């Protein structure tokens, strides 16, 4: 299972990891993409998520947008996992670089209690101009579920922890 966490809560854990890198390694039943409404996994976790599935996510989230059309920001699907994990829980963090409601990050993720356990980013952290710091608090505030929290950048990990 998870290793090398730090246990924030009683169900919020964090690591300075590469969530792609801790996907492939732990093959958990949940890895959350950090998506947006198109489900067009160009950057950030969504990118590399995208990247290590050799597209095959791009390629199921195309079908699934022209089958359902976009998403809601605050909302999420469930996808396929592929190789990373079972399944793959898109969720839409608001963008705060394209004036999206910061808080729509309580509503994205409560997407995460659906599930009892989850490997997941920050949501609306990095490209999508959030505070992470803002972040981890909503993530802790909201979600009740186990959720095993990869931050890929060990500056930004050792502030999250160290202002927890």
């Amino acid at each position: 299972s998870f290793s090398g966490y730090l246990k924030l809560t009683d169900n919020v854990y964090i690591k300075n990891a590469d969530i792609v890198e801790e996907a492939k390694k732990v093959k958990p039943t949940v890895v959350v993409n950090a998506a947006n409404v198109y489900l067009k996994h160009g950057g950030g976790v969504a990118g590399a998520l995208n990247k290590a599935t050799n597209n095959a996510m791009q390629v199921e989230s195309d079908d699934y947008i022209a089958t359902n059309g976009p998403l809601k920001v605050g909302g999420s699907c469930v996808l396929s996992g592929h190789n990373l994990a079972k399944h793959c829980l898109h969720v839409v963090g608001p963008n705060v670089n394209k004036g999206e409601d910061i808080q729509l990050l309580k509503s994205a993720y409560e997407n995460f209690n659906q599930h009892e356990v989850l490997l997941a980013p920050l949501l609306s952290a990095g490209i999508f101009g959030a505070d992470p710091i803002h972040s981890l608090r909503v993530c802790v505030d909201t979600v009740r579920t186990n959720v095993y929290l990869a931050v890929f950048d060990k500056n930004l990990y050792d502030k999250l922890v160290s202002s927890f």
